[PDB]
């Protein structure tokens, strides 16, 4: 499990967001923030299995690239777990 | 270590920030998200030792649960290191 996270620009939110639908990746966590490099940004986290881990960045690095200074960053980091608490499924079960 | 973090409806707070309270654990970050899955929510983060991993997302559930859809998930990383400013104490002697 791997969870990746985008940091852009508060406007290409829309971009990312039906970039992330095509693939069918609709659970996602996004939070106000600023980034000093202060600004005001966005914050997108999404938690997803191992084979999809090339396919997001591919998919939101598109979504989001214009050329020009200030396009974002993607950062990744693994998942040790993931627990849906309305059932317990764990993992690739919990997303 | 390990980073444990919780995404459910702001109004399940009280519930969860209590019931972790019962073993113990007052430490905890809190930040105002919105999850699309666009609506308001409530992101808990808390690090913990290794020992205290199943007793938290235990106690977590049980505190988010109701069995309707929108009761949150749960989501667990490793921490490489926790450092208390003040002392300078390291991990579980930071908590
Ligand atoms: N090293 C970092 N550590 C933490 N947050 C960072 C780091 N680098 C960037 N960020 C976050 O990612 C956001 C997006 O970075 P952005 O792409 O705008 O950077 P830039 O240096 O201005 O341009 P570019 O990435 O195109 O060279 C920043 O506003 C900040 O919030
Ligand atoms: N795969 C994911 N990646 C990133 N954030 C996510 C992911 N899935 C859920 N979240 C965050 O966790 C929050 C809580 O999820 P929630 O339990 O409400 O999901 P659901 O799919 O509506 O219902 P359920 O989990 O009961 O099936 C979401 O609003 C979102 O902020």
């Amino acid at each position: 499990m791997k969870l990746v996270t985008v940091i852009i620009k508060p406007f290409k939110l829309e971009d990312v967001r039906e970039a992330l639908s095509s693939i069918g990746i609709q659970g996602l966590t996004v939070t106000e923030v600023k980034g000093f490099g202060f600004l005001p940004k966005v914050k997108i986290d999404v938690a997803i299995a191992d084979d999809q881990l090339d396919e997001v960045i591919d998919i939101v690095s598109k979504a989001a690239y214009t050329g020009k200074i200030g396009d974002g960053k993607i950062f990744v980091a693994e998942l040790q777990r993931v627990i849906r608490i309305r059932t317990g499924e764990a993992d690739e079960a919990a997303l």
